[PDB]
Order: C-alpha cells, then structure tokens, then sequence
C-alpha cells in the first residue's frame, strides 16, 4: 500500500472533528489537534502531503473499508471489536496510565500490511 500511496502523493486520514483536543475545528475553522499532528508526521515521513477526511464518527470505519481514507486517526480506542474488521498501529494515546483503560490505535485496512508497519515503525520513533 505505500508503493500507491507515495506515488499518489498523499495520505488520505479519516477523522470526526468533534473531539478535542484530538481532532476539532479551531476559531479560523481550521481542523487542528493531537491526532492531526500525528497524521502530519506520518505524512511526512512516508514523504506525502496529507488530506484530512472529515466525517461522522460510526462513517470511519466504512469509509476506510470503501478505501476513501488510507487510515483513521481519531481518538479511536482499539477494541476487540473493532479488531474484527480492521488492524490498530500500537497505541500512541494511553488514556489510564500503565496501558490501563482506553488506548487510542491507528486503524487500517488489515490487507495493507507494509503501511501497518511503517506507522508502528513512526510512532517508535516519535516515543
């Protein structure tokens, strides 16, 4: 998947703008936050430009199976159920402290193996 995606020239990130101070829309109606940080790094990293998805929160999972995002970053706890239907990045956000309670994962497609590992490899890097 990342062969397409730098050869396309951006990452498609799926969010729900309503989250702060994770993902929101700032007083210039700007959308801004923690996971839009993180989405700008990735991208630039991987060496793209970055296009940012904004929609309702249960879309995020159908849009990234329909293939209108490359991945979510969106305040997205990594559940067993939501592990049915896509892969998580390890968790980058712990809500708890010492791995307790909600940890927020990176979600993709699970065929797109190459680009799980990139953003595992990135958020080494970034801890």
């Amino acid at each position: 998947a990342i062969d397409e995606i730098k050869s396309r020239g951006y990452l498609l990130v799926g969010l729900s703008a309503d989250f702060p101070p994770f993902e929101f829309v700032d007083e210039n109606g700007n959308i801004v936050g923690f996971d839009v940080d993180l989405a700008k790094e990735i991208a630039r990293r991987l060496g793209v430009e970055l296009k940012i998805v904004d929609m309702t929160f249960d879309g995020l999972i159908p849009s990234l199976l329909t293939k209108k995002i490359d991945v979510i970053i969106s305040g997205m706890t990594i559940t067993e159920e939501r592990k049915k239907v896509v892969a998580f990045s390890d968790p980058y956000f712990d809500a708890g402290g010492g791995g307790s309670g909600e940890q927020y994962g990176i979600a993709v497609r699970k065929e797109d193996t190459d680009l799980l590992e990139f953003i595992n490899s990135v958020l080494r890097e970034l801890k």
